[PDB]
């Protein structure tokens, strides 16, 4: 399981995909995840949420025609989700947030 800022950031820039321990919220829901119960580890042990599109509505991340931003949870192990996310563009800019998408800083 690769779920560290550095680990995932490097994996993404190289292989251009998230490591196989990631699933989208959609996928997780189909497996019986209930966000309000914090039960993701019960129904999908070893998995973390990640790969969903991030809408960047506050336009805090640098925009660009054709550029798409996605997110993945970092440091998740069990229970309710934390506030740590990796944000990555289709042109492999990598940003991080530890404060629920309020502030972002570049890590690659």
């Amino acid at each position: 399981v690769i779920n560290t800022f550095d680990g995932v950031a490097d994996y993404l820039q190289t292989y251009h995909k998230l490591p196989d321990n990631y699933i989208t919220k959609s996928e997780a829901q189909a497996l019986g995840w209930v966000a309000s119960k914090g039960n993701l580890a019960d129904v999908a042990p070893g998995k973390s949420i990640g790969g969903d599109i991030f809408s960047n509505r506050e336009g805090k991340l640098p925009g660009k025609s054709g550029r798409t931003w996605r997110e993945a949870d970092i440091n998740y192990t069990s229970g309710f989700r934390n506030s740590d996310r990796i944000l990555y563009s289709s042109d492999w800019l990598i940003y991080k947030t530890t404060d629920h998408y309020q502030t972002f800083t570049k890590i690659r």
